[PDB]
Parts: C-alpha cells; sequence; structure tokens
C-alpha cells in the first residue's frame, strides 16, 4: 500500500550500478505523463467528441484521426521537455523533428503517438509504440540518427490502453510491465522480467488477404487450421491493432503476422515506430521477429518511414514458419 513499485522507482534502481545522466529516466518519466494524457483522452472520447477525423493523407498515405493529432503533439512535447532527446520521428510527420539546442539531450526516439487507426471509433483496444536510440553521431543532430537498426535499441516498448491501460517497457536485461492506477496516477510495476512461452496455440494474422499471400504463409495458416500430427488446431485471433495483438502474442505465446503479400513487397508496418519497438521487445522476451527472410532488428533502414514485414511470437512457432519460407525460397 506505500511502498509503491513505480516504473520511475523500478528503472531508477535499475542502473543504479550503471551510474549514468538519468536523461533516460527523464525520458521515461515524459513518456508516461503523455500516456497519461492519452489514456484519459481515450477514455472518453465519444464524451470529449474526439472520434472522427482530422481529415488529411498521413506519410505515405493514411486519414488523420483527432485523436492522432492530439496523441501526436502531447508525445512532442513531453519528449521536447525532457530534456533527453535530439531527434525525434513519428508516424504523422513527414520529416523527423529536430529538437532546439537548449532542450538537447542524447536520445533519438522514433514513435507511433497511437496505433490502431482502424479500431478507434468501434472502441477496441489502442496503444503508442516507441523505441529510443542513442545517438552516435558527433555532428549535429539529424533524420539521420533516427536511421538506425533495431539493434541498436536501448529501450523499447508500448501503452496498451486496453480494458486496463498497460506500460510495456523492454531494455536490456528483458522486459517488464507497468499497469496505469488511475486512482493516483503512477505505473505500477505488475510483471517483472516477461518472457513468451516457446510455443503458443494462437495465430494471428488479417486472412482477408488470403487471395494475396505469399505460398509460405499460405501453408502455414493451412497447417495451423489443418495440424499434419493431429494435435489440436491453433486458435485464432486478430484484434486488428497491432499492439493488442503483439501484447496477446506476449502473454499468451503464439504468433503475429503482417507478411509480405503480392501488392506489399515491403508489407504494411513501419519499422522504425512499428516493427522495431515490437521485435525488440519480443526479443528481450525470449521470442523471434521476421521478415520472414531476415531478423528485423537487422535490418538498416533507409527511410524513417520505410515499410517492413513482420512475423514475431513463439521462437519455436516463428521457427516452423521461417522453414516454410526457407523451403520455398
Ligand atoms: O486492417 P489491416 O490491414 O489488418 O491492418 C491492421 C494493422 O494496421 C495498424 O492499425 C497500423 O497501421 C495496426 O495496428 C494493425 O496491426
Ligand atoms: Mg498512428
Ligand atoms: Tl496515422
Ligand atoms: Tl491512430
Ligand atoms: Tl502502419
Ligand atoms: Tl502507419
Amino acid at each position: 500500500d506505500t511502498n509503491i513499485v513505480t516504473l520511475t522507482r523500478f528503472v531508477m534502481e535499475e542502473g543504479r550500478k550503471a551510474r549514468g545522466t538519468g536523461e533516460m529516466t527523464q525520458l521515461l518519466n515524459s513518456l508516461c505523463t503523455a500516456v497519461k494524457a492519452i489514456s484519459t483522452a481515450v477514455r472518453k472520447a465519444g464524451i470529449a467528441h474526439l472520434y472522427g477525423i482530422a481529415g488529411s493523407t498521413n506519410v505515405t498515405g493514411d486519414q488523420v484521426k483527432k485523436l492522432d493529432v492530439l496523441s501526436n503533439d502531447l508525445v512532442i512535447n513531453v519528449l521536447k521537455s525532457s530534456f533527453a532527446t535530439c531527434v525525434l520521428v513519428s508516424e504523422e510527420d513527414k520529416n523527423a523533428i529536430i529538437v532546439e539546442p537548449e532542450k538537447r539531450g542524447k536520445y533519438v526516439v522514433c514513435f507511433d503517438p497511437l496505433d490502431g487507426s482502424s479500431n478507434i471509433d468501434c472502441l477496441v483496444s489502442i496503444g503508442t509504440i516507441f523505441g529510443i536510440y542513442r545517438k552516435n553521431s558527433t555532428d549535429e543532430p539529424s533524420e539521420k540518427d533516427a536511421l538506425q537498426p533495431g539493434r541498436n535499441l536501448v529501450a523499447a516498448g508500448y501503452a496498451l490502453y486496453g480494458s486496463a491501460t498497460m506500460l510495456v517497457l523492454a531494455m536490456v536485461n528483458g522486459v517488464n510491465c507497468f499497469m496505469l492506477d488511475p486512482a493516483i496516477g503512477e505505473f505500477i510495476l505488475v510483471d517483472r522480467d516477461v518472457k513468451i512461452k516457446k510455443k503458443g496455440s494462437i495465430y494471428s494474422i488479417n486472412e482477408g488477404y488470403a487471395k494475396e499471400f505469399d505460398p509460405a504463409i499460405t501453408e502455414y495458416i493451412q497447417r495451423k487450421k489443418f495440424p499434419p500430427d493431429n494435435s489440436a488446431p491453433y486458435g485464432a485471433r486478430y484484434v486488428g491493432s497491432m499492439v493488442a495483438d503483439v501484447h496477446r502474442t506476449l502473454v499468451y505465446g503464439g504468433i503475429f503476422m503482417y507478411p509480405a503479400n503480392k501488392k506489399s513487397p515491403k508489407g504494411k508496418l513501419r519499422l522504425l515506430y512499428e516493427c522495431n519497438p515490437m521485435a525488440y521487445v519480443m526479443e528481450k522476451a525470449g521470442g523471434l521477429a521476421t521478415t520472414g527472410k531476415e531478423a528485423v532488428l537487422d535490418i538498416v533502414p533507409t527511410d524513417i518511414h520505410q515499410r517492413a514485414p513482420i512475423i514475431l511470437g513463439s521462437p519455436e512457432d516463428v521457427t516452423e514458419l521461417l522453414e516454410i519460407y526457407q523451403k520455398h525460397a
């Protein structure tokens, strides 16, 4: 009751040995504030008339929902005022943001201020996704600072605005979940050092693209429905919000897929602020994340809005699909 283990404390205590400036704690503290404000807005969006659109095609293309504008604004201002960042990349901005000299810190943050657009109006779970890099150049901060492989990630995670609000945070030693206590406006640790199961029993994909699927994906789904060894067929789940589907994959095991298809060679999801953060999380929890041909975290991007196919979850499920891709190649 009286010794509340918050995100702040846990992080602080974490690297109490790896000393450091602590701008990471400032950074994460800042992010938490934006997440709380988004959570509150989302929980009353129909009352606050925050459903519907802002109107406009996003980066490569996307409608802008009002909550999208709001959430983007919040995350950018808090990151800026944290004094811990120098370059910001957001799904909503064509170019990377360069923070003014007086507020610069050493971290680069890629984020999705609000992911799961198609699910906003029907009240399904939506979320916020982020990845944080240390700046490694020495020259003036620039968009190039964001074009790093996910492998260089120092911290990544997401806020899930589901039946409860959860902040899932991955760093070099592992994954931990923090749940928002709406009463005191704190993120409290509820799951420590989370590890994904080796094999799950759920598969998650939009089968409405069956006509555009590659034969590897096709064969894999067929094997989930009609197991060659007479084992029970997998259950299917597709919430439609990547944060919800991936979070369930994390805690129940199984696999999540947004693969390349006949119309999308690089898939749909964005590498920098959608695929890489989730890959990292998944990798720190003992899972895998591939395009079907290579590790997502090993891709060196050339576009901050670059797309990538992604398959992730329990290692033995992901490895089974990879085997099918390797067979078809
Ligand atoms: O409607 P589709 O093509 O299945 O897209 C769903 C995906 O799109 C997203 O909203 C991101 O654009 C993800 O949250 C979700 O995984
Ligand atoms: Mg978005
Ligand atoms: Tl968007
Ligand atoms: Tl959105
Ligand atoms: Tl996307
Ligand atoms: Tl997007």
